[PDB]
DNA sequence: AAAGCCCCTAGCTTTTAGCTATGGGGATA
DNA sequence: AAAGCCCCTAGCTTTTAGCTATGGGGATA
DNA sequence: ATTACC
DNA sequence: ATTACC
């Protein structure tokens, strides 16, 4: 199962971490259900598909599916900051002792269908 | 086993395969040999790690990981497109039978330690 | 120590913001 | 038909080149 | 204003 | 000028 752009033939699937500033444990209650709907809006505005999704207290989980040419990095900027402009407006406590929302960093790991032992098996490597 | 740059730790293996123009298989002998250099040396210039690297006449495949800030697409646009100018100067096969060596094309598949399938069941399970 | 904390610039969105950049500099303990 | 074929612009490297761009148009017939 | 998700 | 890469 394999996507396109005009030049591309893609499956560029990311597990997405990333964690609130000083991990906070506020990705609890409205925060995190508001908080999958502007993610879930940003992805359909960037046509990048949510595979999975899901919060765990004071970090979060996504698998997303990303043009390559699009940039994996450019959907997380607007991920974390729209989230980061929105979820401060809606929720004071969001800038009570909480310079930002997100942090600077976050954690990126490529998966496909076939695991990483299985797909070197497809190249005889000449290195 | 993670890297890191300034912001990010990441993990960002792509299996990355394109072909020459008309499928040609012209990814024999001398040329083989010199397009495997070359990628080597835009690898190295360029923070990639080649995992495999295989040509088989009509193709090559490539595992690699690339910093996901930096853009797999870099890393290809910089390997097709030096490898396409210094092999049509060394080989004049490549540039009087050919308008280009490669296409616009390729075709990038990540993939890491975990199936899809499972790193799927494991974030959906995430809050008990 | 760093990804995560503090500090800095610049770029681009979310712009009397708040995230990135194959981005930089630190102490704390 | 498209990723792959022919055409284009525009950005950046490899620059009296040749690749990208979440880029566009099209015929094959 | 932090302390760790893979 | 192509026809498909575990
Ligand atoms: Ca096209
Ligand atoms: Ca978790
Ligand atoms: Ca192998
Ligand atoms: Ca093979
Ligand atoms: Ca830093
Ligand atoms: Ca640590
Ligand atoms: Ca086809």
């Amino acid at each position: 199962l394999y996507k396109s752009n005009h030049n591309v033939v893609y499956s560029c699937k990311y597990h997405i971490v990333w964690c609130p500033k000083y991990r906070r444990k506020v990705l609890v209650g409205a925060v995190e259900m508001r908080l999958k709907e502007i993610i879930q809006e940003v992805a359909k505005e960037l046509r990048v598909e949510i595979i999975e999704m899901q919060t765990d207290k004071d970090h979060i989980h996504i698998l997303a599916d990303i043009d390559p040419s699009f940039g994996v990095m450019k959907f997380i900027k607007t991920a974390k900051g729209r989230s980061s402009r929105i979820l401060r407006q809606e929720f004071n406590h969001l800038k009570t002792k909480l310079p930002t929302l997100w942090t600077n960093s976050c954690f990126i790991s490529t998966v496909g269908g076939a695991p990483l032992n299985v797909v070197k098996q497809y190249i005889e490597n000449q290195q």
